[PDB]
């Protein structure tokens, strides 16, 4: 309705590089599909909060990782749509949206009866991110009144391979993978 999925072909740079990212992690599963997600409304909206941030970093470019999250065949469009959303969907660091460095965490988090996975590559505004917490339900404070928050929650802040997004607006949905571990 308000968006496309565009089939890429794997002659082409675009599908290259984002089936370069599955493998870095996933090398003994194989990659069928991989869909290019054009939501204009969504685009705006990510694209005004990274200008957003930027200007609030002391005018500092933005954090911005390329980053996994399982998901099932059946709630594919709705994201495509609505983007991301925590309450639809192991260890928590806060109760929003989990993205992955790795597509094998995600893999973990694929919800399917069969061979056949769909796992989306979203671009995320991570921001200054802090380790987080199971009773999070937003980034916390920096020490002192009125102080700055953090952008997003993670596992580890020396090491960070999950993130946790609390503001829809911090996330574009940008590839669907449709991959089998045949």
């Amino acid at each position: 309705p308000g968006f496309q999925k565009i089939t890429l072909s794997s002659s082409s740079e675009e599908y290259q590089k984002v089936w370069n990212l599955f493998n870095r992690t996933l090398p003994f599963y194989f990659v069928q599909k991989i869909e290019r997600v054009q939501n204009l409304a969504l685009w705006e909206v990510y694209q005004w909060q990274k200008g957003q941030m930027q200007k609030q970093n002391g005018g500092k470019a933005v954090d911005e990782r390329q980053l996994f999250h399982g998901t099932s065949a059946i709630v594919v469009d709705g994201i495509c749509q609505h983007n991301f959303d925590w309450r639809v969907c192991g260890t928590s660091y806060g109760k929003g949206s989990y993205f992955a460095r790795d597509a094998a965490y995600s893999h973990h988090f694929s919800k399917s009866d069969t061979q056949t996975h769909t796992m989306f590559l979203a671009r995320v505004l991570v921001g200054e991110f802090v380790r987080g917490n199971a009773s999070f339900v937003r980034p916390p404070a920096k020490e002192g009144w009125s102080n700055a928050f953090y952008d997003s929650c993670v596992n580890s802040v020396s090491d960070p391979s999950i993130f946790v997004i609390f503001e829809k607006h911090q996330v574009y949905p940008e590839y669907v993978i449709q991959y089998t571990t045949s």
